[PDB]
């Protein structure tokens, strides 16, 4: 008895806060990151808007949608996002929130991110290891994305992942 549907809460970029329901009837692109990376995100969220863009272009693929999600709020801020997602484009998605949000969906959904240790001189911050998951319409997940690729093997990786998910009305 209940549900209570695996369920999830983040900030919104204007400083409201969205829940896992609000998201299905869509394709969802999860990407982790913060607001401060010099040379990888920079590079792969214009790779993947233009893939996105190219999706806009050709008939019958999915409609998907950009999240970015912070891994560490202590750098952050809704209005950063804000600046993040309409600077880059208002087709952009930025989400935000705290430890007692980020930990308890890392607890219920296992995934790889880097806390370091320093004790003396002292660059390092944390490991963002570059990949992506597909959140699909009616809350669940399908496949990752990521960890090194350009455009051309993505648009065909989102048709195969396409063609595996399947539509139904086939
Ligand atoms: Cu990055």
């Amino acid at each position: 008895s209940f549900t209570g549907q695996g369920d999830f809460h983040l900030l919104d970029h204007r400083g409201r806060a969205r829940c896992k329901a609000d998201f299905r009837g869509q394709w969802v692109l999860m990407y982790f990151g913060f607001t401060h990376c010099p040379d990888i995100c920079p590079d792969e969220l214009e790779k993947l808007v233009q893939v996105v863009r190219q999706l806009e272009a050709e008939p019958g693929l999915p409609p998907v949608q950009p999240v970015f999600i912070t891994v560490d709020p202590e750098r952050d801020d809704v209005e950063a996002m804000a600046r993040y997602v309409q600077d880059f484009h208002p087709r952009l998605l930025g989400l935000t929130g705290s430890t007692k949000q980020v930990a308890q969906a890392s607890h219920s959904y296992r995934v790889y991110y880097n806390a370091g240790p320093k004790d003396e001189d002292q660059d390092y911050i944390v490991d963002h290891s570059i990949a992506i998951y597909l959140l699909n319409p009616d809350g669940l997940f399908t496949d990752y994305y990521g960890r090194s690729r350009s455009a051309e093997q993505i648009s065909d990786s989102v048709r195969r992942h396409m063609a595996a998910f399947r539509s139904v009305l086939s």
